[PDB]
């Protein structure tokens, strides 16, 4: 699915900035730092709940800039999503539908080794997903299934296909103004890369968990203060078949990310949203090349956001 912050699973146009930063104490104890903008210059959502029925369109301009000691990268792209959502009423508070995702991103990269490289990449996510809710209890919960494709081609640098399944179950409560939940997810995939050649890169198996609790505060008159946490790991187990050293090598990550947003309406058509999000993530290798300074990479992460729509 696609990481897009502005929607969470008659109609609205809207706008938003994201701003990312991010640096890397790497296996050779240096600092890769990374600055990411995205411009998401307009994106229109269509709710027809006769048909029960919603579609969503995105275009973003994202500019990245990459450095670290003896190489840059700067690529600069363009990023579009197209989303429906059909939905379905089972009756007794159940309700079933599928969302299809496709996002689609054209860039071009800089660096000391090419002057222009053309990548262009396909994700494609499909969702069965499955609602329950239930007033006396106040409690219920989401829960889908994701198959999930990624192509990307990358001209003289080769091509790479990511294939996978997920899950995703989250009960939740509400009380007064409250509402707690409970993200629990699930995710196995394969990655399959390859320059021109027909050279492997990586051939490996990949699989990622995560809690993700979610506290959310709905005020009277204002709007919505909310907080999530993960706590997470995931494994990528390159075959004996893998490229760059990597063959039979084992890439072990734990995940810890916090997120505080709030969301408030302005007048009664628009709504502004500023989302801050620090996370935290480190990577171990089963077995050293024999180059690293260490067998610990850490990633410290900073995001900001802010979005405002405009209902109709």
């Amino acid at each position: 699915a696609s990481d897009q912050r502005g929607y969470k699973p008659g109609g609205h146009v809207g706008t938003s900035v994201e701003y990312e930063d991010k640096v890397t104490r790497g296996f050779n104890n240096t600092d890769k730092k990374e600055k990411t903008i995205t411009n998401e210059v307009f994106n229109f959502f269509y709710n027809n709940p006769q048909w029960n029925f919603m579609g969503f369109y995105s275009f973003k301009i994202e500019n990245r800039e990459q450095k670290e000691p003896g190489y840059y990268e700067n690529e600069d792209g363009i990023k579009q999503l197209f989303s429906l959502n059909k939905g379905h009423d089972l009756g007794n508070g159940w309700a079933t539908g599928l969302i299809y995702e496709l996002e689609y991103t054209r860039s071009k990269v800089y660096s000391p080794d090419v002057s222009g490289l053309r990548k262009n990449l396909a994700e494609h996510s499909i969702r069965p997903y499955l609602t329950y809710w239930n007033n006396d209890y106040n409690m219920g919960f989401y829960s889908n299934l994701e198959y999930l494709l990624s192509k990307e081609d990358r001209n003289a640098w080769g091509k790479r296909q990511e294939q996978g399944y997920s899950a995703l179950f989250k009960p939740y409560k509400r009380f007064g103004n409250w509402e707690v939940g409970v993200e629990f997810y699930y995710q196995i995939k394969t990655n399959d890369e390859k320059q021109p050649d027909g050279t492997i890169n990586e051939k490996s198996d990949f699989n990622e968990r995560y809690i993700e609790p979610i506290v959310q505060y709905s005020f009277d008159d204002a709007g919505t203060l909310y907080t999530r946490v993960r706590v997470g790991k995931n494994e990528t187990k390159n075959t004996d078949r893998s490229g760059g050293g990597n063959a039979g090598i084992n890439y072990f990550k734990d995940i810890r990310k916090a997120t505080v947003g709030y969301e408030q309406s302005i007048g009664e058509s628009w709504v502004a949203k500023a989302e801050y999000e620090y996370a935290n993530e480190v990577e171990k290798k089963s077995r050293l090349s024999g180059w690293e300074a260490r067998n610990k990479s850490e990633l410290t992460q900073h995001t900001f956001y802010a979005q405002a729509l405009y209902r109709f």
